[PDB]
């Protein structure tokens, strides 16, 4: 296989702003999820070359990962918290689309998704 370019983390055409919710999404939500023992499959874009997954980018056409999300938050890419939350959702959904119910990686995604929802419910207004 070959890898696609990773999702953009910079774009001068895009509106963006710093909000207190986006600051919390970096400092609390992302940085805590990152430390979970099940985070490692989700800390970078899927490297289809390294992993010998020539079908990954045939199935997943909107890739997303926490490495990309981290850089988007650090680089003030987002306009609001909802944009960032949608990237987390896309990441979890992709795992379920590409893998199978009952796979270890799916169990890992499910555990992180439940953690994420609890942390989103704890978002400041
Ligand atoms: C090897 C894994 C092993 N799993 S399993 C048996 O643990 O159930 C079945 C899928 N397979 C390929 C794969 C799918 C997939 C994925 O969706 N993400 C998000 C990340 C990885 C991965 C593998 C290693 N890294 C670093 N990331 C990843 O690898």
């Amino acid at each position: 296989s070959m890898n696609p370019p990773p999702p953009e983390t910079s774009n001068p055409n895009k509106p963006k702003r710093q909000t207190n919710q986006l600051q919390y999404l970096l400092r609390v939500v992302l940085k805590t999820l990152w430390k979970h023992q099940f985070a490692w499959p989700f800390q970078q874009p899927v490297d289809a070359v390294k992993l010998n997954l020539p079908d990954y980018y045939k199935i997943i056409k909107t890739p997303m990962d926490m490495g990309t999300i981290k850089k988007r938050l650090e680089n003030n890419y987002y306009w609001n918290a909802q944009e960032c939350i949608q990237d987390f959702n896309t990441m979890f959904t992709n795992c379920y689309i590409y893998n199978k119910p009952g796979d270890d990686i799916v169990l890992m995604a499910e555990a992180l998704e439940k953690l994420f929802l609890q942390k989103i419910n704890e978002l400041p207004t």
